[PDB]
């Protein structure tokens, strides 16, 4: 879905990523921030791999955008957060197609 696909584009760090996903979940029974990190981190040391956590991390936290509804949301949030750090035009339109 358009989860993995944002998840795939976005460079941002967690540490910085979870601010968007904090703020556009309100309103919504989603997980907060640490309920995503213990998920998350116990779902990799189950199944270890080479994927990194902050890999995981992201593609978690923009699925449950999509269970409850807002990944538009979250989209919107994280090219705010990239183009603030001058991600370049050309590859914020890549993830605009979503759009």
């Amino acid at each position: 879905s358009n989860a993995e696909r944002l998840a795939a584009w976005t460079r941002l760090p967690w540490e910085g990523l979870r601010y968007s996903y904090n703020r556009e979940r309100r309103g919504t029974a989603a997980r907060s921030c640490p309920q995503l990190e213990a998920d998350v981190a116990l779902k990799a040391e189950t199944q270890p791999s080479e994927i990194p956590l902050e890999r995981q991390l992201i593609l978690e936290a923009c699925r449950e955008a999509e269970r409850f509804g807002f990944l538009h949301e979250l989209s919107i949030a994280i090219v705010e957060m990239e183009r603030l750090n001058k991600r370049p035009e050309a590859e914020v339109e890549e993830i605009a197609k979503l759009w």
